[PDB]
């Protein structure tokens, strides 16, 4: 299809939580063949406000939010420890759709960062174990060859502690659907205690 | 080939990071990268909510990344507020991302006027009659607004608050994949006066 005039009946009658119309998004990105849909622009800060941002391909999405897993120990898992906010973009050029999801991450149970773990092949392992995100790569070729090394030894190799999983739980959501009159489609979602209050912005 | 992108530079740094900027966005264009300068733009309020969407940035010259926007859209109060931004850019068919953080600076107004000079007839009809991202009251209403400056059929001028500005990069990282899963990350910081750069872990 086009990268203009996606279909958006919800932009005047919206579902009552956020969640259920990114759900529908992401199925429809499916069906539009959108490349890398999953590929979410996470932003975090430090303390003084300076802010990050990196790639992301999200895992899931449940009732709550959306799951993801890193390092935490990385810049981004510092920084969420530090400060907690954290927003998430999704853009998807070939249906001229954005998704802007902003809240907190919450860390998963430690249950949870196992059976994430489990589901990982043994080749992410053997990587995720050798490197410690973000810190200063020292030595190339070691690090290469140690997660060589942990490969070929066959065992199940444990998950370090710094592989975590989170759920970004929104207080806030847009959906953003490109027009070909430039009146484009905008509706904010935004916490209001239990429910969601809606708004359609000017683009 | 979205993995194993040719990268000297991890190894052998430009002095300035914008220089490795402009030559990976070259690239980018050869490689015929779909809008390889939509950027994911993070900003903050002070009470440390970020909030994110993109922007097609307008340019890039020695001191930064230049935009443009309304100053009193929800991204544009939070630039005045707290200046800091991030953005960045990821190329899917060659397996690129960018990491530009800093600080928006607003551009003079001189400036501003060229960046509204340079945009469309249409673009600048609706960029008139819209207050970006203050609340929609009325849709047919807002389109035949545009509609009625697009057909004034003169030139249109800059709305007061559509204004530039130019994100200083305090640090920037470029991450490219590679097949191994060692993916290759070169970070340039500002160190008091100069640029430090490091390898980092993938
Ligand atoms: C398509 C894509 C998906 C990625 N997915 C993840 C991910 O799920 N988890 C993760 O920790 N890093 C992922 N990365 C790597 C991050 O972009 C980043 O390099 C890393 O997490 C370190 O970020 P930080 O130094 O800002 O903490 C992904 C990168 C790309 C290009
Ligand atoms: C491809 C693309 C390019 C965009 N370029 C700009 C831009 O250069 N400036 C701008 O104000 N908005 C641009 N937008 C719209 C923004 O994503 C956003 O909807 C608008 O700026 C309001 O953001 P805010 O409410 O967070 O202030 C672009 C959107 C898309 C999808
Ligand atoms: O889509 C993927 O597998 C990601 C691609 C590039 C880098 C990644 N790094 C990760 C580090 C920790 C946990 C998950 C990651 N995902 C990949």
């Amino acid at each position: 299809t086009g990268s203009v005039d996606v279909l958006f009946p919800e932009y005047d009658d919206p579902p009552s939580e956020p969640i259920t119309l990114l759900k529908r998004w992401l199925a429809t990105a499916d069906v539009a063949r959108v490349r890398e849909p999953k590929a979410l622009a996470l932003a975090t800060a430090t303390s003084d406000g300076r802010i990050s941002s990196r790639v992301i391909a999200f895992s899931s999405i449940d009732d709550r939010g959306v799951i993801f897993c890193t390092h935490s120990t990385s810049r981004k898992g510092r920084e969420l420890t530090e400060t907690g906010w954290a927003s998430g973009l999704l853009y998807w050029r070939e249906t001229g759709q954005q998704i802007m999801i902003s809240g907190q991450a919450v860390p998963l149970e430690e249950s949870e960062n196992d059976k994430l773990w489990f589901g990982r092949s043994v080749p992410m392992h053997a990587m995720s174990s050798a490197s410690h995100q973000s810190d200063e790569l020292v030595d190339r070729e070691a690090l290469r060859a140690h997660a060589a090394e942990l490969l070929a030894l066959g065992v199940a190799l444990p998950r370090p502690p710094r592989f975590v999983g989170y759920r970004l739980e929104p207080h806030e959501m847009e959906f953003w659907a490109a027009s070909s009159d430039r009146l484009h489609r905008r509706l904010r979602y935004e916490r209001d205690g239990n429910d969601w209050k809606t708004t359609q912005l000017q683009p």
